[PDB]
């Protein structure tokens, strides 16, 4: 996998506008998430019990938790792929500590693409798309690299 640097521009472009607001970015996409893909919600003890999207968007836990995700993504990305030593650790932990599916981080990043389409359709265009699809197919590939490097089969 490899990014143009003006590949990582459109990737780091549409990252700034989602940093304008994480909090509503964050909330969009795991409702997306959990509605397109209910199971997952298992895998939060926190707010399991989320079945609306009233009660997912009332949230405190959910909002919190899409911060965290979003915040440890967008260190990630601007690293432009060089990031070893940000993803050593958000390995170690879904790994031994959750066991998060690599099939489920397809599935976030489906949600992730079509949040940032939506909320920004004017500017994440094919191109912008095409590159976060990159980065985000990257990301995978490196996490299940981790993964199998210490055993787990995610």
């Amino acid at each position: 996998m490899v990014l143009s640097e003006g590949e990582w521009q459109l990737v780091l472009h549409v990252w700034a506008k989602v940093e304008a607001d994480v909090a509503g970015h964050g909330q969009d996409i795991l409702i997306r998430l959990f509605k397109s893909h209910p199971e997952t919600l298992e895998k939060f003890d926190r707010f399991k019990h989320l079945k609306t999207e009233a009660e997912m968007k009332a949230s405190e836990d959910l909002k919190k938790h899409g911060v965290t995700v979003l915040t440890a993504l967008g260190a990630i990305l601007k690293k432009k792929g060089h990031h070893e030593a940000e993803l050593k650790p958000l390995a170690q932990s879904h790994a031994t500590k959750h066991k998060i599916p690599i099939k489920y981080l397809e599935f976030i990043s489906e949600a992730i693409i079509h949040v940032l389409h939506s909320r920004h359709p004017g500017d994440f265009g094919a191109d912008a798309q095409g590159a976060m699809n990159k980065a985000l197919e990257l990301f995978r590939k490196d996490i299940a690299a981790k993964y199998k490097e210490l055993g787990y089969q995610g």
